[PDB]
RNA sequence: UGGCCGGCAUGGUCCCAGCCUCCUCGCUGGCGCCGGCUGGGCAACACCAUUGCACUCCGGUGGUGAAUGGGAC
């Protein structure tokens, strides 16, 4: 069951050998051109590694990002993007 | 030596170069042989496992079972 459009894109299949600080940096390097980014959440725990939550200010940015960067080779692996199942807190504290 | 001990071997103090290491990365650490017991930590590194939807930091295991020569007194 696919997911509905969201402010936050959920990326997975990421290179797990990349430190947290660097991944957020590089992800911002390539995703900032799609619109303002409120935050990029990354955890290297057993359950959350290889995944990231990019939080865009406007849904159109997330959408563009999702369509434009699907399968993009990043740290030698094709990035798999989806919309986040639910809003991130940063988005709730507003809209 | 991360903490502790048993055996053996070994003239000393320095000075230069090379090398080693999970646990005070270097010049007021170390770089003989052999044996047993043991603490901490996944922080770095490595290996294993993991394709996982969060907004609570949080899988596991490994290492020192290491590293040479030269010079001056």
């Amino acid at each position: 069951p696919e997911t509905r459009p969201n402010h936050t894109i959920y990326i997975n299949n990421l290179n797990e050998k990349i430190k947290k600080d660097e991944l957020k940096k590089s992800l911002h390097a390539i995703f900032s051109r799609f619109g303002q980014i409120l935050d990029i959440l990354v955890s290297r725990s057993l359950k959350m590694r290889g995944q990231a939550f990019v939080i865009f200010k406007e849904v159109s940015s997330a959408t563009n990002a999702l369509r434009s960067m699907q399968g993009f080779p990043f740290y030698d692996k094709p990035m798999r993007i989806q919309y986040a199942k639910t809003d991130s807190d940063i988005i709730a504290k507003m809209k």
